[PDB]
């Protein structure tokens, strides 16, 4: 829930991914990719389930980063969603989606699809 | 876009999508889906591109929403990636995922994907 | 159903998909895409559910393209998995992965994802 | 090139056993059993392979079916597979995956899933 998400996440490819979560259900922070067309930090919100189920489930969340800041726009948007896994040792497990912006003839080829594992190490 | 992505969407099962652009590149509004385990409407929130190519490409976008409100919790989350695309008919096109909190044994279908496609047409 | 099934399909792109359904779930043919690194005719080989339920449900299925023949190799491959639902007017409808060949450490570029609808028309 | 290291049996991390051969013009033909789901034994398969891949290190390009009907069992489904063959020491196959299921058209919203599998041959 709220302090077993908030804090400094890293996935497999490096990426930086701090994140604060509220009472309420929001997700904000910033993302840092060490892949792509990517420089310094990025804004991200999202929301995530503040009431989870009682079976030992994870808890649904997802994000967004428009990758637009002051050092470089991408024209592109990523959205993660998946599920924070509690526990010794805390994972949040995600399949993602990357849209770029193109014309209507491309539009066919605008979106990359991958998954991502966050651990806090 | 702030003027154009700002408004009332409906997508292709009839879900509403009530939506503002803000200055900074965010997105707040309310999600009320037609299907699903879902009633009335959801907080969502997101970003766009604030500032697109000016060479016909759209404008990209994102955003989620947690299925639990005052009426239920369905223990979900939905993203959608798009782009917004001016023009006479303004429309916006995603690619959604939708996760459902799962035991890790059950975590292999734990996501659904699927497209939605939006216009101001109620 | 097989003769359902069989015979030449268009989606909204304009791709031609030449499709043959045997008897115990097989499909074989030939596909032509309208966009990207691809010139001519490919084989494609599939598999659908050769019993389908008769409750109004689709027909699974899916099949893969290897964008390589003898015009061509675009080092790639896209599987496309959905449903047939037929009726007056059938249609495939379908999402689709495309990999394409990359170092490990750009692996995480290497997948597009898409959708198609397919049908008897253009 | 890689019709050899692409032809055996390769396991996924949910204990799945994918057993296949490459033939030297890019099929691919084997069986594939499922250790979850609703899957009971082996299903056909069949796909296709970039069979002259790229020089500059990059994987080799892949995919294939499952359609989920036996003499078992029926699930009215069918999985694909995309992903690459990767070399080197220990050979990898990184796959996403889509499985739909049969539905009507009310809910053709919620008819396909979306994962990932990676093989090897351990196990
Ligand atoms: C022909 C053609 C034309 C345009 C493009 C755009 N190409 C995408 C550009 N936009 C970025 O590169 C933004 C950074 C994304 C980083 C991802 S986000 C998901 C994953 N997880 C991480 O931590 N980093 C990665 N392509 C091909
Ligand atoms: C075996 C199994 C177990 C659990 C589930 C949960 N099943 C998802 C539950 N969560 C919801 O049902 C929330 C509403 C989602 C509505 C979608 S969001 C994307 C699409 N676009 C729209 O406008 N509405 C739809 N399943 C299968
Ligand atoms: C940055 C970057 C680097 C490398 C690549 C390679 N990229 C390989 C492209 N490989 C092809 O272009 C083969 C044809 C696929 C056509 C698709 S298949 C799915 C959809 N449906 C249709 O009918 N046609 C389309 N890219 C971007
Ligand atoms: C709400 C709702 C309604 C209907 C269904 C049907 N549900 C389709 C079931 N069809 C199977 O269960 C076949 C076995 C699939 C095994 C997968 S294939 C991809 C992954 N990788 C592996 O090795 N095994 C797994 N659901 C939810
Ligand atoms: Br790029
Ligand atoms: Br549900
Ligand atoms: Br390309
Ligand atoms: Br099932
Ligand atoms: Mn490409
Ligand atoms: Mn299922
Ligand atoms: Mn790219
Ligand atoms: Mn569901």
């Amino acid at each position: 829930d709220e302090a077993g998400i908030t804090g400094t996440w890293y996935n497999q490819l490096g990426s930086t991914f701090i994140v604060t979560a509220g009472a309420d259900g929001a997700l904000t922070g910033t993302y840092e990719s060490a892949v792509g067309n990517a420089e310094s930090r990025y804004v991200l919100t999202g929301r995530y389930d503040s009431a989870p189920a009682t079976d030992g489930s994870g808890t649904a969340l997802g994000w967004t980063v428009a990758w637009k800041n002051n050092y470089r726009n991408a024209h592109s948007a990523t959205t993660w969603s998946g599920q924070y896994v509690g526990g010794a040792e805390a994972r949040i497990n995600t399949q993602w989606l990357l849209t770029y912006g193109t014309t209507e003839a491309n539009a066919w080829m605008s979106t990359l699809v991958g998954h991502d594992t966050f651990t806090k190490v």
